[PDB]
């Protein structure tokens, strides 16, 4: 029985990798267990956190620089443009960065690879987990077969229920399923037709998120479709849907669909973010409305705080009260800011009452024209920091 006098991080998404990164940089011994939707937008407080991790330069080189985001009607007409530059006196990072999760993960891997105290186990999954007073014990399956592992502390970061999160007996509350969404990746020059790099389209039927994924010119278009039909019928309907979702009403030859996936997600929030020596972060702890949550995962600031707390315990002899302050603070951010904001944004996006829509359009229009009010709204993202 291999024993790790340090931390085991289960899940090699960005949140897991970041957690390992900051731990590893402080000398803590870390073993990451990676195994097999995606979050792609970084707001200013998140960019500030990435600078502290030392990752912002390498990320800025790959990311799509996004100075503004737009609200639009279903005919593509502009409702309001929010310009991050209005924050140039408030932050060193007055912009949004857009990048697909896999590219972010590859950057973070290159930095971990310079830390000999950090080891990554590819495609190792956690089949069983339990703890006692001293250690967390895990049963793992990898390409080598079954094996056993124990660690002082475990940080679980992965969303599936089959993983650690649904094996330590935590309550999950706020559980709501989504309607049927379709995520597509498209090669279409949206910007040639007046779109911004990130766009919220507000329409009772043809609402959508349109946001750029990487520097190849691939874009993500998320929209709603009838939940009763087969995946085959979804694909058959797309051409006709794109005549409205894409500006200029293109015909099939003007664009290329690289990926198409219907899906549904559960919102949820764990009752407590820690159970003994196991601590949750990111997608293992909570999930926000998928369609209103752009830039609101909280994953990066989760990871920063979690690693700061574990360093204090392991390297500095602090009591585990810091791990409890972590749980309370991040859970407050989700409950009182992130979740409600994502739910409000989605409610505005799909409103069907013509009188409420006009009230909503006037509000966005005004936020777009009065730069002081645009400023106030954009500054609200600083609540991702919580009270730390």
């Amino acid at each position: 029985m291999e024993t790790i006098e340090g931390v085991v991080v289960v899940g090699g998404g960005p949140v897991g990798l970041l957690t390992a990164l900051k731990l590893g940089k402080a000398g803590v011994r870390v073993v990451v267990l990676e195994s097999e939707p995606r979050a792609v937008a970084y707001m200013p407080p998140t960019a500030a956190a990435l600078d502290r991790f030392g990752l912002l330069d390498d990320i800025r080189k790959r990311a799509v620089w996004c100075p503004d985001f737009a609200y639009r009607h279903g005919n593509g007409e502009l409702i309001a443009k929010m310009d991050w530059a209005v924050l140039a006196q408030d932050t060193d990072y007055p912009y949004m960065l857009l990048l697909a999760q896999n590219h972010v993960s590859n950057v973070i891997v290159e930095h971990l690879r310079k830390l000999p105290n950090v080891e990554i186990r590819w495609n190792h999954k956690v089949e069983e987990i339990d703890q006692d007073d001293d250690y967390v014990t895990m049963e793992t399956s990898g390409p080598a077969g079954k094996a056993s592992l124990r660690a002082k502390w475990v940080a679980a970061t992965d969303g599936a229920r089959s993983t650690v999160r649904g094996k330590i007996g935590l309550t999950f509350d706020g559980i709501t399923w989504s309607e049927r969404l379709v995520a597509t990746n498209v090669f279409y020059d949206f910007s040639l037709h007046g779109y911004s790099r990130a766009n919220f389209v507000h329409d009772p039927v043809d609402w959508a998120v349109v946001v750029q994924l990487d520097k190849t010119g691939l874009w993500r278009v998320c929209y709603g479709e009838d939940p009763d039909i087969s995946e085959a019928e979804v694909r058959r309907r797309l051409p006709e849907r794109f005549k409205r979702l894409l500006p200029g009403a293109p015909t099939p030859d003007q664009y290329r669909v690289d990926y198409l996936n219907p899906y549904r997600v559960h919102q949820r929030c764990a009752a407590e973010f820690r159970r003994g020596r196991v601590i949750l972060a990111g997608d293992a702890a909570h999930a926000t409305n998928p369609m209103g949550g752009l830039g609101l995962s909280g994953g990066v600031l989760d990871a920063e705080h979690l690693a700061e707390a574990l360093i204090a315990v392991i390297k500095e002899g602090a009591s585990t009260k810091v791990l409890d302050e972590y749980s309370v603070d991040r859970r407050k951010v989700f409950l009182e800011f992130t979740s409600p904001t994502a739910t409000a944004n989605f409610t505005w996006m799909k409103e069907s009452d013509p009188a409420q829509r006009a009230r909503d359009n006037a509000m966005f229009d005004h936020a777009g024209k009065d730069l002081k009010v645009m400023r106030e709204i954009l500054l609200d993202f600083e609540k991702l920091n919580g009270r730390r």
